Order: structure tokens, then C-alpha cells, then sequence
């Protein structure tokens, strides 16, 4: 098996979110995923692309037997992932204490929204519950209107996930040193947090208000937004440093005599009727030629459809076709160890043919 | 050092966003991180929170030979400049090679080692305008909307090179050898959001801004303004859920359209804004307290120390100006510590001097 973690093994309890999507990151680099679900599902080969580089298995955990072939399992694996709500895998006799029992090397890791305690960790949720509590939706989208989600990408993937990979490739390396496993508690509403730390350092330095709408990264500035262009598509503008700011007005047409000072916040209204003019007279691939190989910090806003003829895109394969459609490519790369394309989703497998491929 | 990172040695080169994230997150987690900036008090970003702040002229002899000698003794190197900007300061992945074949070589940049983007200067809107992301974000009558920095340059930026930085150092254990981490925000990003790409192909999302299950065009699955201006979330996908709202709302789903009739969504969002505008935000947060509901109040940051779930969590501690996320994830056997506040720079040498040789 392809990637850097070639030889890692792991067991996740099937659910729905950041779970899966951190099995299959592990799958992506190398590791051999064994994905246990319920029979209730089975029902073929899934079409779900996020369930790639897995082994399915089918088992009632609330049986005798599925219980036993579970932890036979986890007793030969690295990590177990399981998202569930708090107290799911203990009355399930897959507690971490019973799996300390069989397997004091594993690397026990629970992904939730609200936490092991405390009281929401009993309520359901899902992104936009979580990343509500903690001042970050509260903080997405223009200011004459009610807050709008960033789809599911702050709390299940980027404060989820990701920080449950983060926890159990850092406890492997912990066990490295000590011989012993532990219990990763990742939460979305503290990853969330930690993913918007620097928010909450300029807002203790003043550099950021709770305002929606009236910051420098979240649509307030005009040299930080996106603009319509002739042909009612976007472009995206960056242009944070000065001398991006200036290539840009050069390439736009602007003098900058003619324009109030960039930072002048006072006369930002001005500044972005001037842009909001200078954007719209032209189309989308128009500035897109414009400004190709610049600093100005101004790229066209690509539909998902559109994505696949991006000469950049292309040319790195940051995406591979599969199945009437394009996925993404494993991330991040690997110099010596390189991750190979993803295993489709497979038929499912008899947990003891798993066992016995994994010695048994 | 407090943390399952004990004993991690990272060199970082001070840059900035996904770069000094990652270390961030390191040194929270214990390991020993030694940041390198420019000699152009102590520093108030928090973002530099558990770190050693040395300075040198990189492009000076000294400054070089004093930088080699740390990355001789150090487990990782994380960079975020352009391509080509640390071969030629002569601390590119083969002179680090030289003096350490065990070094983890971390490469943080937007658009990736090559390619025909790979020079121009860029930030986070940018990196999630070319691939899909940034124009899928906002309500469908407007343009897009960044949703801060938070997807290119965090999500799909720091976090992947975190990965590949802590799965190189498993590869390593097996094999003795370092090897060159290439995250690119505009590949991580991406990943981050496999599950649309995965929807697509099933005929389940769709390119329309606004007309989806989790981008806001979903009555349950949005925003919703209240009596006092103040605002709820609704995340209540799974009709069980769904149910529970509406009996808490007052209204009798009978007279609702069907919760996943999309051709209805404009009516059913009508009936349920109605309702949730008739009283305050935190009458909903009460009424809805230890239920399944999944609506929950949208507070803003300076209301979120208020927040008894997050209080009691200490997801939060206090430090200078105001609160910091603690570090995340955590750990049962080695947590972490409460991180270190920016210390002073220091000189060079005496880490040399800690670090042995
Ligand atoms: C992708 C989109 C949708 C998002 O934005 S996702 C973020 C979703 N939230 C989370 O994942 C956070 C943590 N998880 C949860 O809060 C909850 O799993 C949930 C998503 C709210 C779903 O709640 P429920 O359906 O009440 O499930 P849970 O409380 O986790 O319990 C799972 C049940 O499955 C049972 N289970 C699980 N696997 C098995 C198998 N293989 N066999 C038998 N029983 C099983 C388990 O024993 C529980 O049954 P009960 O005994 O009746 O309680
Ligand atoms: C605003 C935030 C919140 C975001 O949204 S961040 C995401 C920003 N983008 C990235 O970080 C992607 C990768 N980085 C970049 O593309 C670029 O660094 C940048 C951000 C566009 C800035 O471009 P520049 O200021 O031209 O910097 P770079 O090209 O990286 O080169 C840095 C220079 O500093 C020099 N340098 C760096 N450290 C030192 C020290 N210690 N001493 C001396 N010289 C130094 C380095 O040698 C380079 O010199 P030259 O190539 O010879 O000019």
C-alpha cells in the first residue's frame, strides 16, 4: 500500500462527518482502513467516493458475536475512530477501558461535536450547531444580513477531522516513546476554536471587531472581496500587501491618485464603488488574462464544474476521474513516500477474512 | 513540555497564516519550536504563543551557518515563502539533507511547488477561488462571500501540513529517513471539501449557490433571525430531528410542506422565518436546551466566555487582552499545558547550547 502510512491500521465505527472523512485521509496515505458498519445499511457497492481506500464490514454490535469479532479486530489494529455520541461505546462493551484491555497500544480516538462532557454533549448537532456556540458563524457573510453558513467546512472538516488526524498521528508518535496508547478527545467546538485562533489574537489587539462584515478577511475590506464582473461572473481579490494592491489598480485602469488610501476605512464606500465600477466594465476571463502571472492578487471565482480546465489545476493533478465525476487527489504530497491514486469503494468483506489477512 | 509532541524539535521560518498556524499547533501540543525571523518588544500575536523567537539574517554567512546548525539538531522544518526562496537562502530540502537525512521538510505554500501559478503572490480568498470553493459560499442573489480565512489558509492549509509533517514522522520510525512535506492550500482545500465532490457525482449537490442541502439553501439547515435581531442556527437534517423543531416552533407539520421538497423550500422557509422572528434568541436557546432540535443561539465572540458548555469545557483560557482557544485536540495519558505566552527573543547560541551540539 502506497504513502507514508504504509503499515498503519485501523478500525473505524462507522458514522457519519468528520469521522469518515479522517478515515479516509488515513486511507489516502497509506493506511489500511477497516471500516466496521451496521448490516441495517449494507445494500452493495456505496457511491459514496468519501468511503475510498476502505475495507466494509457488516456487524451487529449489540450481539454476542459482533462484539467479540469487533474487539478481535481492534486488539490487531493502531486506531480506532468512532463518532458517536459520549457513552455509545461504552454500553457497547467497546469502551476505551475495554479496549485497553485487549490492546493497550491503541490509539483510541472520539470524534465529536460538543465534547465527552458538559451540557450540550448529549444534544444533537451537526457544522452548524457547533461552529454557532463559538463566534464563528456569527461571523460569516455581509453585515446587512443574517449570518450564512460556510457550508460544512469549519466544524465538521477543518475544526473536525482535521484535528482528530492531527491527535491520533500525535499520539503515535507518542507511543513511540512510551509503548502505550491513549484516548484522543476531538471535539468540533474546540478545533473550530483553535482554527480561528487568529481571529481571537487581533480581536485582544483590537484588530478585528465582532461586526459582520466591517473586518479586513471577511468581506469589509475592498481590496478582500469578491467582485462581479460584465458577464454577471465573479473574481476573487487578495490584495492585502501594498504593492499588490498597487499592481492591481495599474491592471484595472485605476490611478491611485485618483482613489482615497487603501486603508483609509473611513472612505471605503468610495474605494469600493471605484472597484465595483473598474470590475463590472469587463468579464470574468477578461481580468483572468489580465492578470495571470501577477501579484495583484486577483483570480476568477470557478464553479465546480469549471474547476477540471484550470490549466494550474490540470497540470498538478490535484484532481482524478472516477465514477462520473472528478475527487481530489490525496493531500498533502509526499517527496519519497508518494500516495498512489484512491481504491474505489469495494464490495463488502467478511470480518474474518480481515482477521486472517491481518495474521490472526 | 506538557503534550504527546514532547521532545519534537521543529525550525520554523517566520512567515505567515498557514505557517506559523501549524507551528502554533505543534508547540501546543509540546513540541520544542524554534521560530527564525528577520532582526526588522515582545510580540502580542498570540499566534506566536508557545514558541522561541530567535532572530538572523538569513542572507548573511553567520545567519545561514547559525541556521544549519539548529536544522542539524531538529526534527522538522516548516517554510511558507515562495518556491525557490530557501534554496537559494542555501536552506533548500537538499543543503538540510546534508546536514540531517532525518529531517521532515515541511513546504507550505498556496498553489504548490510548480505549475504556472506557483510564483504569483496569493492569499486565502485566492487559493479557494480556483478550485470550486469560494464560488459555492453565500446566498444565491449576491456574490460569494469569504468565509474568512478559515478554509485555504487553516482547514486546508495549516491542518494538511500538520498531517503530513506527523505521518512523515510515523514513515520515519519504519524507515530512518526524512522526506519534503508539499502541502499546497489549493490541493488541502480541496480534500477538505471531498464530500461536495462526492454529492456531485450522485446528483446531489449542485453548482447553484444557495440551492443546497448545507450551503444555506436548506430551510433546516440555516440561519434564522429572531425577535431581537439576535440570531438561531437550524441544523436539523434528519427528520427525527426536523420533528422535534417543529413541535418546539409550535407548528404542526401538517400544515408544512414536505421538509425535502425543494420546489417548496421558498415556502416552507417563509413559515418557519415567521415563527422564529416571533420571539428572542435566547427563548429559543432555553426552549431548546437537551434537545435533538439541533438549534442552538449564533453568539458573537464577545458573548461566547458567557456560554456554561463552554465555560465549563475550558475550550478557552484568559491571557493578556482576552480569551485564547486551549489547544486541541486532548489527550487522556499526555496533555497539553495552557500555552506559553510570546516569550522575548533570545540569542541563537543558547538554544544551540540547550540542544547539545
Ligand atoms: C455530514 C453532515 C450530516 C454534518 O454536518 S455531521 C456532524 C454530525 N454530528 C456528529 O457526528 C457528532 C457526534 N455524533 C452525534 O451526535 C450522533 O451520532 C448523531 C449524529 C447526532 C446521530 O445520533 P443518533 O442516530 O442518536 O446516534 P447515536 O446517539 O450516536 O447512537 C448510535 C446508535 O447506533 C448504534 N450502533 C452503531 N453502530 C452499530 C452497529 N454496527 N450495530 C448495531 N448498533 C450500532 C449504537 O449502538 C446506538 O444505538 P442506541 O443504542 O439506540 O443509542
Ligand atoms: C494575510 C494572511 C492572513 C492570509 O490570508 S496568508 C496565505 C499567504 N500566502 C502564502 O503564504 C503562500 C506562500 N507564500 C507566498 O506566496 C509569499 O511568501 C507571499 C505571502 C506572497 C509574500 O511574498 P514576498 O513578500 O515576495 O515573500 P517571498 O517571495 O516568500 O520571499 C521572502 C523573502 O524574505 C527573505 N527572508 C525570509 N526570512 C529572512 C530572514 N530571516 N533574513 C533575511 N531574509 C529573509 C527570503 O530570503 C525572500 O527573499 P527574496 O526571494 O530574495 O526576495
Amino acid at each position: 500500500m502506497a504513502g507514508p502510512l504504509s503499515g498503519l491500521r485501523v478500525v473505524e465505527l462507522a458514522g457519519i462527518g468528520p469521522g469518515p472523512h479522517a478515515a479516509m485521509i488515513l486511507g489516502d496515505l497509506g493506511a489500511d482502513v477497516v471500516r466496521i458498519d451496521r448490516p441495517s445499511s449494507v445494500d452493495g457497492i456505496s457511491r459514496d467516493a468519501m468511503l475510498r481506500n476502505r475495507r466494509i464490514v457488516t456487524a451487529d454490535l449489540k450481539s454476542d458475536q459482533g462484539l467479540e469479532l469487533a474487539l478481535k479486530l481492534i486488539a490487531k489494529a493502531d486506531v480506532l475512530i468512532e463518532g458517536y455520541r459520549p457513552g455509545v461505546t461504552e454500553r457497547l462493551g467497546l469502551g476505551p477501558e475495554e479496549c485497553a484491555k485487549v490492546n493497550d497500544r491503541l490509539i483510541y480516538a472520539r470524534m465529536t461535536g460538543w465534547g465527552q462532557t458538559g451540557p450540550r454533549s448529549q444534544q444533537a448537532g451537526h457544522d452548524i450547531n457547533y461552529i454557532s456556540l463559538n463566534g464563528i458563524l456569527h461571523a460569516i457573510g455581509r453585515g446587512d444580513e443574517r449570518p450564512v453558513p460556510p457550508l460544512n467546512l469549519v466544524g465538521d472538516f477543518g475544526g473536525g477531522s482535521m484535528f482528530l488526524l492531527v491527535g491520533i498521528l500525535a499520539a503515535l508518535w507518542e507511543r513511540q516513546s512510551s509503548g502505550k496508547g491513549q484516548v484522543v478527545d476531538a471535539a468540533m467546538v474546540d478545533g473550530s476554536s483553535v482554527l480561528i485562533q487568529m481571529m481571537w489574537a487581533m480581536r485582544a489587539t483590537g484588530m478585528w471587531t465582532d461586526t459582520r462584515g466591517a473586518n479586513m478577511l471577511d468581506g469589509g475590506a475592498p481590496y478582500y472581496d469578491t467582485y462581479e464582473c460584465a458577464d454577471g461572473r465573479y473574481v476573487a481579490v487578495g490584495a492585502i500587501e501594498p504593492q499588490f494592491y498597487a499592481a492591481m489598480l495599474a491592471g484595472l485602469g485605476l490611478d491611485a491618485a485618483e482613489l482615497p488610501p487603501q486603508n483609509d476605512r473611513a472612505r471605503w464606500p468610495e474605494l469600493r464603488a471605484l472597484l465595483t465600477e473598474a470590475f463590472a466594465s469587463h468579464d470574468r476571463d477578461h481580468w483572468g488574462a489580465v492578470f495571470a502571472n501577477s501579484d495583484a492578487c486577483v483570480t476568477p471565482v470557478l464553479a465546480f464544474g469549471e474547476v477540471h480546465n484550470e490549466p494550474h489545476i490540470i497540470e498538478r493533478n490535484t484532481f482524478y476521474e472516477a465514477n462520473g465525476g472528478w475527487q481530489p487527489m490525496p493531500a498533502p504530497r509526499f517527496s519519497r513516500t508518494a500516495s498512489s491514486q484512491p481504491r474505489p469503494p469495494a464490495a463488502t468483506i467478511d470480518i474474518e477474512a480481515v482477521l486472517t489477512d491481518w495474521d490472526g
